[PDB]
């Protein structure tokens, strides 16, 4: 996408829980469940507000454990969560450093959902004793989401992608270029 963001509706990610979603780099929060993904395809950088994720609907699947290999099940549900926030590639390497020249991470995935906790987005995903996982994402109508966007939390928040034909398309757009 414009930038160099590697922005598509579809492929494989890994999955983290994280606290605290109230705050988030989109600017507007959301009473359903909500993610925060990795910087390459968020489509902004720390500062600088709304990517061309916020507001966007997948639906997430897990279907491995990366530390227990040997699992075999059962997973969580699938689920679908709101993009509201950015895994930024400085200081969440293993799961969210993709960059133009590199684009997977350590566990080979070229995206990353960090799930919010506070919301219950985590607890439908994650077995309990399993909170990192691999899978697939498909983004889907926000008409699958329940939840209430929050209010506006600094001039320029913006969760438009959540009226948006899936990507390739734009509605808040990116910022800047692409992490190297
Ligand atoms: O930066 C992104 C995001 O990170 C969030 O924290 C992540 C963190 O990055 C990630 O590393 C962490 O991963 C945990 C994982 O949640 C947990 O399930 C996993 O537990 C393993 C355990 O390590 C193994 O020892 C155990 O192996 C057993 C075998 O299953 C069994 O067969 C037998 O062999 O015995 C083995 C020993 O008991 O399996 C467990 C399950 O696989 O350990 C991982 C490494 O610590 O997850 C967290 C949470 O998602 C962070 O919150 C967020 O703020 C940040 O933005
Ligand atoms: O008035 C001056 C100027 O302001 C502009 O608006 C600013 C606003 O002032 C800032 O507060 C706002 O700051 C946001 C950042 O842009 C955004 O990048 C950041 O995003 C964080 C997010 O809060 C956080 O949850 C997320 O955490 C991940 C962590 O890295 C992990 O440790 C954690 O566990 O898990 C999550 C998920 O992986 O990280 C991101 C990235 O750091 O949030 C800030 C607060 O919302 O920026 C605005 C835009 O620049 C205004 O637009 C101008 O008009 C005005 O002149
Ligand atoms: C070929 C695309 C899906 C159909 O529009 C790729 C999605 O990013
Ligand atoms: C859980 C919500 C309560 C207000 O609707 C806010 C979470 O962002
Ligand atoms: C996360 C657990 C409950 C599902 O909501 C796993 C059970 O499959």
């Amino acid at each position: 996408a414009t930038g160099g963001y590697v922005q598509q509706a579809t492929g494989q990610a890994s999955f983290t829980m994280y606290s605290g979603c109230g705050s988030p780099a989109c600017g507007k929060a959301a009473s359903g469940f909500t993610a925060a993904i990795n910087q390459l395809a968020f489509g902004s950088a720390p500062g600088l507000g709304a990517g061309d994720a916020c507001g966007r609907c997948f639906a997430l699947t897990g279907n491995h454990d990366p530390y227990s290999p040997n699992y075999t099940g059962p997973f969580g549900q699938t689920i679908v969560v709101k993009v509201t926030d950015l895994c930024p590639v400085q200081g969440d390497q293993e799961f969210c450093g993709q960059t133009t020249s590199n684009p997977t991470n350590q566990h080979g995935m070229p995206f990353h959902f960090d799930i919010c906790e506070d919301t219950g987005g985590s607890a439908k995903f994650f077995p309990s004793g399993h909170g990192a996982l691999t899978g697939t994402f498909t983004e889907v109508s926000c008409s699958q989401w329940s939840g209430s966007d929050g209010g506006q939390l600094w001039n320029g928040a913006c969760l438009s992608g959540e009226t948006a034909p899936n990507w390739p398309s734009t509605a808040c757009g990116n910022k800047g270029t692409a992490p190297s």
